[PDB]
């Protein structure tokens, strides 16, 4: 018996559109969806509605808080600095998501971050459903009960070894175990401190689920049920759907007048603003390399334009080599464009699986956030499909030279780095599209839907 599933995902593209993917993967199996958005978000959403007569999109008024910016629905609307204000309108959106609940009746809600919710839908009769489209090895590493029960004793060199019956090793850097550190005490909406969110989330929920498979993700989401008691779900790896809308022409004629495998894409995701010194080591990197590139970037903190945060003399150099841009592409288009050689990558979960099923060269770029960095870690040294661009242990910074280190060793067809990183990334693609992965996951995936309403 077909299932009628709202979703609520957190205010941000990076995963509006997994959720839509994961919706329509239902949606093609009978499964009803009623998804919440943000007013103004929706039509840019509609492309991706592969199946209307199924999933209908809600639009949620996103409401004000002191210090949001007039309209803003969405992270690629607001500063990284106003995140934790947008946390605090999508907190307050609960009498209107109550009223929606009241009327649709959906039997489960997959949900970001709104840890109130459980307690509305117990009332309801309704299954909640935490569903993460980041990675399990970062809510493992630093909001299982162990890191928890240290409360404001958690240190530094706490975060710097994984917590207790973690079940895989690698290293973090000085300056990203300080991160994590902080980060984990500061605010996140409404005054709750953003791993105590995470983890009132995650104890209060009915089930648990992650994108991902058994054979990658496997470990960390037994770990988790292990750890939390209840079930935590694999959806499948949420491979990308087609969208309704060709490639821009723009862009599909001037990728179409470079070599083969040439061209070197790099994107930070539609969240982050590089600081400006390194937004010239990164652009001045690319350009050492000699190769075309595309690099999708947001102006340097403090500029506005792309033109004046370029180094000096940099246009009149690359020439029509290599185009810096700051507007929304479709990267997932642009990723499967065969002219592409190589990817850069700020580690995404999304960012990580479109360039996964395709066959670009990884260069792992991650930026300052756990999951970016963690996501790194583990495409790097243990699945070993990318080669990650070096930091400076205690300030994080990297030069132009390890950039340009990094893109010409992926690009060498003689090199023995890029040869095994290039034959380790077609062993993972191989797995994620065999013609039997993602619908046996979600076959799984939606029996324990149904004992869930069961
Ligand atoms: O990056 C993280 C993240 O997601 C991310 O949290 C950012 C705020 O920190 C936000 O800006 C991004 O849009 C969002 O994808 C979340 C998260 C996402 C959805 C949830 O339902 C609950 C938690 O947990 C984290 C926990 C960490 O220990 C470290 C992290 O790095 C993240
Ligand atoms: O100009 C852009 C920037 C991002 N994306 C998409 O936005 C999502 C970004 O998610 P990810 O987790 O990689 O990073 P975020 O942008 O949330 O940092 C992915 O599906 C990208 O393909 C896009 O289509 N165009």
């Amino acid at each position: 018996s077909s299932l009628h599933i709202a979703m609520f995902p957190w205010f941000a593209m990076g995963h509006l559109i997994p959720y839509l993917h994961l919706s329509n993967k239902l949606a093609k199996r009978g499964h009803k969806i009623s998804f919440f958005t943000p007013k103004k978000t929706q039509t840019k959403l509609e492309q991706f509605n592969l199946y209307p007569n199924l999933i209908t999109f809600y639009p949620l008024n996103v409401p004000h808080v002191d210090g949001l910016p007039f309209g803003a629905e969405t992270t690629s609307d607001v500063a990284i600095s106003l995140g934790p204000i947008l946390m605090t309108a999508m907190d307050q959106t609960q009498n209107q998501i109550e009223l929606l609940l009241t009327q649709l009746k959906p039997q489960i809600i997959f949900f970001d971050f709104v840890f109130w919710l459980p307690k509305i839908t117990q009332r309801l009769g309704i299954k909640s459903f935490l569903y993460f489209i980041i990675n399990p090895a970062t809510i493992s590493y630093t909001t299982s009960p162990p890191r928890m029960f240290e409360a404001e004793n958690l240190t530094e060199v706490d975060l710097m070894k994984p917590p207790k019956g973690y079940p895989t090793s690698f290293n973090l850097q000085s300056h990203e175990a300080k991160h994590l550190a902080s980060t984990r005490k500061i605010e996140f909406g409404s005054g709750i401190p953003f791993s105590v969110r995470s983890y009132n989330c995650l104890s209060l929920t009915d089930a648990i689920g992650f994108k991902g498979c058994r054979e990658i993700e496997g470990p960390y989401v037994d770990y988790l049920q292990e750890q939390f008691g209840k079930p935590v779900l694999l959806s499948g790896p949420v491979l990308p759907e087609q969208s309704k809308t060709a490639l821009d022409e723009k862009w599909g004629s001037w990728l179409g007048g470079f070599k083969d495998g040439s061209l070197v894409y790099c994107a930070l995701g539609s969240e982050l603003k590089l600081k400006q010194d390194q937004f010239h080591e990164l652009l001045l990197g690319l350009e050492l390399t000699g190769f075309p590139f595309l690099a999708i970037l947001k102006p340097p903190v403090g500029f506005e334009t792309i033109e004046d945060a370029l180094p000096e003399g940099f246009k009149e150099r690359v020439k029509e080599k290599g185009i810096v841009h700051s507007g929304w592409i479709q990267q997932q288009l642009i990723l499967e464009h065969p002219s592409v050689g190589c990817f850069v990558t700020h580690c995404g979960a999304g960012s990580i699986t479109e360039g996964l099923v395709n066959n670009c060269q990884m260069v792992l770029l991650p930026q300052l956030n756990g999951d970016y960095i963690i996501n790194a870690r583990i495409m790097g040294r243990h699945l070993k499909v990318g080669v990650e661009v070096k930091k400076g242990e205690e300030d994080g910074l990297f030069t132009k030279e390890s950039v340009y280190e990094a893109v010409k060793i992926v690009m060498d067809d003689e090199n023995e780095i890029g040869r095994e990183v290039r034959s380790n990334h077609t062993k993972v693609r191989n797995l994620l599209l065999r013609h039997d992965l993602e619908s046996s996951c979600l076959d799984t995936f939606c029996e324990k839907l149904q004992e869930l309403v069961s």
